[PDB]
């Protein structure tokens, strides 16, 4: 080990990545880059969280200006809002979290290159650089690519089972919608959001629905499913943890007692720790914490018939996600 | 000059209420609610958290068992069992019930005992025949004493799902409603035994539920039955839902030639029951909307020209509550 | 013969104020300035509510790229981020709503006068520019100051209840918190805010401490009272509607039923409009709507003893202050 | 050895009380009583919280219909609703927490009497049993006391915040007001309250006045402070974690320093797990999980002058309550 990381953007994601690598064996966080937030205010924001609870695993205190102990362990702080300026190199940061939203194209991303970063892990979709979800597509990364995406965590949630669901009974069209938690890009109040009008609307006292490609992106993970999905989403005034509500056709009849098996036993073998299932009466916060991509509620779909379907799948768009970050990373380095 | 009665002055019975007082051919004369005391009710009626506060007329009490709004008066009742409520005493030729624990026919049919002549259940009921305005109302009888005016979600379901069936048939479809929570809710965790999910705090928690509003549909619309299911979201909202409806049709369209038609039809016959919008509307913008189904042309999406997904919005108080005066005129014009 | 107004930054207040204008008999809105909402946005913003409804007493259209039509009236429309750039005079603004939040300082809130405007009303507090209250002081202004300060909605709703109470029985001492509804400064999850760090978590899923100067700021307008007041805030998750909870030492005994008459005979002589007062059991959601600057509420309120009470005022601070902007505009209008 | 409690309530401080007792080392929970909550139905509300997260700390089992396993430790389920026909004798049940909210008169609650336990403790306050709050006057308790009531979670709060402020500078008088998330007793939408009527307005959409006594009762507890304290509430739209804030005038002249020292003081000796003091911008969820009664925030509270200060104080008013009903029962059979 350890594989050494940077990340940019201290946010949402930023911060909970930084908790998962905190508490790995195999991870060491070296650097932090976020312009927007000081060395001192970096221990309060990252100490205290309205939704994961305060951070008692190590003791946070600041060294100096720009270099944070956890524990002790050191975590050097930048404020620097160009990538191609931020020294990764001088903290050793070999693979850099790229989750600030506002540098998910390859060639911004790729500006953390310059200054000595070998790898950059793009926390959202992108356009150009090749995105993988673990436990779908992630065997499809080779180390010739240095620039990658993880995908979105909504298409994090539904690749899984979506990939499941065409193993095993074959998926012929599916449309999905997903009831999602509130995030940072939304407004406290009736604000401007000039690409997404309902975005602007106050948040937690509105359904706001929104467009989304995380249906059809797993189209791009799983190719021989492209054009058999899409969907939209509605987002709802809760402060973390989103639903997958998959409307599906499948070609091979299956009661939902054979669907239920199907999940539950990819659970427990090749996608377990990614795919989780569940059999009782749970709610969002119950999934507060989760760290599968996707867990399969089976009490809470219905089916029509043998070939038509309604599945639902929870996942902690914050926590889950934050996870799978750090997986890939540790897939990516362990490649060749 | 229609005289009404109302049992059960919660949520449904307060706005049915306010519909009726403002209304010029219906005519709130009784309320009965055991729960709520007769100055308690002026108080109720007054102030709303969503609908705003009554100011078309004042609100007094004459004595403890009339209310009088502005200058028209309105017997109280605080009476438990339907069977002892004396309706025909207050001229009460009709009678919403909307308690909630009356949906029976038989139990409903209680309020024809103090001399009531029908009775409206403002929700599902088990036995007691069904009607929608706009979808099946003209299927009704004057033979018939007791019906049911569906849940909200139906009312907002089936107009819809009859545009689309009668333009392009629906072979199957799968419904899922974003709903705001109700009063059968707890504000923490609390004890629900016919429903656990429903036990969990309202307003902090997106919780999944069962609903028969989509199965309902095959009541109404003959042809639909059994091609029609689905299930409910609970989330953090004080009213206003929306329905999320995925259909396989038969005759292939493409999600233009789909708008046109909604749009069409609510210009036309189901005009004022189902509503078309263009605009990025969301939630609080309906809040007041007196359609049982409002299309939002922009949020729904299409895979392809034989399976889309529509989506529909609803105030689930204030549409509803229309509806069921709408019944009710509909039925006094039944000879 | 109308006051020609103009308004900078068309958010919640600079939205209201613009409804308050419209429905006028006295007042004309001839132009906005918001570099972030376009022509067409600003129909849309301007239209749909989330706390105050649809705007229905007129029709919205669009004339041109830079012209609206309210009600076969036209406002010219403005994207301009410097306000000494904005051409107010072209479009005849006699006043200037400064509403933007970022030109609170007198001399930059002057810069309006660059473009042809003559008096400039700042919708907030302002270190170096004169702050009047309807009710409280606004008779002080004189008609050689250019560019006035309304306060903030929390002093207008303080200093209408404290004036009565000092009047009456004489105020000693006394400490103010107001339960406050959250803002478009606050963020929807946990964010960065380098200056209120409590400001930057979750609007919606916190009680949030804050710092407020509008018990201070009452000394301003109310000099007997300066050093006498002073307080904070608590933001909780409401959409709108605010509560001043205001406990003070009095130098004259008097009975809460005494308090509770001189402040009704108030509200219904000197203070009409400005002061409300209710008896009722109410809650917040009842004051949406209410023009008042202080609706104090009789049953919540109690005294300890005679020369002790907790006092409670509502205020719906988006509309009651927006209406005041305007109450200040027709006074200054009339002075001289 | 240990001792054996029974609980008749299993609701939010019920469940909690029971999350103490089972993870106690001294406290064992050998019976529940809900006849609302079936036996199947009460592993699941008890493993499951909104709030306070998923029991992990053993596991759960159902032995019988009458019966459960925690721990492999048996728990005997009642679902009787006249309190004297519950034989908490047969389940060994020394102690009795009524935590019903319906039987807290002194007479009613006396019933768990007849059917075989020894001691009540009600978490409410009493009209007539004997009141007591840990670290205030827990030692007023004699053994010849069977019924006692631990007051409620808001006089828990200020009560030790008052014994420090009075102990060090002396109360002349005081006001409060707690900013209160919401309750059972509230509702989701607009419903009956007869004895309450803004508590039946929608819960999570409304700032609620509340009358309370929870000030008035620390002249109970406190019976030098007897009428010098009272206050009210503001139910807010938060699931857990309420505040106290208490404006008063004291005796001697102290600066906001020197209170924060005797709070800092008081927080590290003898009123140490009762009394906390935090010094950072924390926001209400910071406080979800903690244990003590009363969480002093030196920086959201303010002093107009050496004589009259705002002091603040946070209450998880679930957890905080529930372990100090397990503290008082521990006093209380230490003083046999
Ligand atoms: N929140 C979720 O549920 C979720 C789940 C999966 C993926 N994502 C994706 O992760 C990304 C971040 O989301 P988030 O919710 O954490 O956002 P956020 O707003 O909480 O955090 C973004 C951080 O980026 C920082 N930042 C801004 N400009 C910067 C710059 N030039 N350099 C360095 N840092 C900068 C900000 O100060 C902020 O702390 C987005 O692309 C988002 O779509 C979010
Ligand atoms: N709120 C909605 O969105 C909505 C929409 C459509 C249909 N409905 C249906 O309407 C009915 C009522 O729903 P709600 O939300 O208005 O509920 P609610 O709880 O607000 O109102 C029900 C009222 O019934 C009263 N009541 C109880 N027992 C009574 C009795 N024996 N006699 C007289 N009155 C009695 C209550 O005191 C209460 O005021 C239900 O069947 C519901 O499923 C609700
Ligand atoms: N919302 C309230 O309760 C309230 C009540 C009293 C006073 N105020 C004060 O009013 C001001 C605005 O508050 P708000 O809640 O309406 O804020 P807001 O964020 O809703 O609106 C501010 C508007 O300013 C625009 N803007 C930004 N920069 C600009 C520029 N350079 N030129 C022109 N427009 C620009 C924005 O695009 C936005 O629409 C603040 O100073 C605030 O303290 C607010
Ligand atoms: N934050 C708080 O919620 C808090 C803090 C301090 C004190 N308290 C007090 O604790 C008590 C309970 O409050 P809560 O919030 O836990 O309420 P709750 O409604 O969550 O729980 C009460 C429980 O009592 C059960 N119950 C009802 N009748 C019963 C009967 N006859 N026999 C046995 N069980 C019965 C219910 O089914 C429910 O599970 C109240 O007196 C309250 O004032 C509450």
């Amino acid at each position: 080990g350890k594989i050494k990381i940077g990340i940019n953007g201290f946010g949402r994601i930023g911060r909970l990545v930084a908790r998962v690598a905190l508490q790995s064996e195999d991870v060491e966080l070296v650097a932090v880059n976020d312009p927007f937030i000081t060395t001192d205010y970096m221990t309060y924001m990252f100490k205290y969280d309205t939704v994961h609870g305060q951070w008692k695993h190590s003791d946070i205190k600041i060294k100096d200006s720009k270099t944070l102990l956890l524990g002790e362990k050191p975590v050097t702080v930048f404020g620097i809002r160009n990538p191609d300026e931020i020294p990764w190199a001088e903290a050793g940061a070999e693979y850099v979290v790229e989750s600030t939203g506002v540098f998910t194209d390859k060639e911004k991303a790729a500006a953390h290159l310059k200054g000595g970063a070998k790898k950059v892990v793009i926390s959202a979709p992108s356009k150009d650089a090749p995105m993988f979800v673990c436990g779908v597509n992630e065997d499809k990364y080779t180390s010739d690519i240095d620039i990658v995406s993880n995908a979105s965590c909504t298409t994090n949630c539904l690749a899984p089972l979506a990939k499941v669901i065409h193993d095993n009974f074959g998926i012929i069209e599916g449309l999905m919608t997903t009831v999602h938690a509130i995030t940072a890009t939304q407004k406290t109040v009736d604000g401007p959001s000039s690409k997404d009008w309902r975005g602007g609307r106050a948040a937690s006292f509105n359904i706001i629905p929104s467009s989304t490609g995380a249906a059809k992106a797993v189209g791009k993970v799983l190719p021989d499913l492209n054009g058999k999905l899409t969907g939209m989403s509605f987002r709802v005034p809760t402060v973390d943890v989103s639903v997958v509500d998959l409307t599906v056709r499948i070609e091979k009849a299956a009661s939902y007692d054979a669907i239920k098996s199907a999940i539950k036993s990819a659970s427990e073998g090749k996608l377990k720790g990614i795919i989780g299932y569940v059999e009782e009466d749970l709610v969002s916060t119950d999934f507060v914490g989760d760290s599968r991509s996707s867990i399969f509620d089976a009490k809470a779909g219905i089916a029509l018939n043998d070939n038509f379907v309604k599945l639902v799948a929870w996942y902690d768009n914050e926590w889950g996600y934050s996870n799978r970050v750090i997986d890939l990373i540790r897939h990516m380095a362990k490649t060749q």
